[PDB]
Formats: structure tokens, sequence, C-alpha cells
């Protein structure tokens, strides 16, 4: 009876630590998404973007060097869903 909600959220820095690049799995039923952020694990979260219609978002507002935590929700025929499971901001994996 709950509408479906975003899952699989990943929040990855670019290699300069300047931006946070989010990606998540689409929520069946969604028209758009809300991106939310906290400086501490578990929130409360602060909304940073609304009316996002793709399954990705770049958060350019992070302080370089600071840990952040994110969740994303969907808005589905005007009804906001649960927030996703939390993603911990991380640098990308170094390859090879």
């Amino acid at each position: 009876s709950a509408p479906a909600f975003p899952t699989g959220l990943s929040a990855v820095l670019d290699s300069s630590g300047n931006t946070a690049n989010l990606t998540w799995n689409a929520a069946p039923g969604a028209n758009s998404y809300n991106v939310k952020r906290s400086t501490k694990s578990g929130g409360p979260y602060t909304t940073i973007a609304t009316n996002i219609t793709s399954t990705n978002y770049t958060d350019t507002g992070v302080a370089t060097g600071t840990k952040y935590y994110y969740v994303v929700s969907a808005v589905s025929n005007g009804v906001e869903t649960l927030n996703s499971a939390e993603a911990i901001l991380q640098y990308p994996k170094l390859e090879h």
C-alpha cells in the first residue's frame, strides 16, 4: 500500500572532492524526486533539490573535505514517498 520509493542510492565524489554525484534506482510511480542531505548519519535531512526528473543529481554545494549523507524520495501523483536508504558520500574507487 506504500508507493514504491527510490533505492540503491550511491553518492560519489569527483576526483577533486568538489561535487557529489548521486544515482539511484527509479521508483515505479514517480513523477519526480527530492534529494536530501545531512552532515550526520541518520539525519534529520535537509532538502537540497526538488522536481528532479532524472535518476541522478550532482550536488555542487558540498564543502570540499566534509562527510555527507543523502537520501532521495519520489513524488508520485503528488504523494511524497519514503526516503531511500541512506548513502554515505565517498570518493571514487581507484582502479587496477
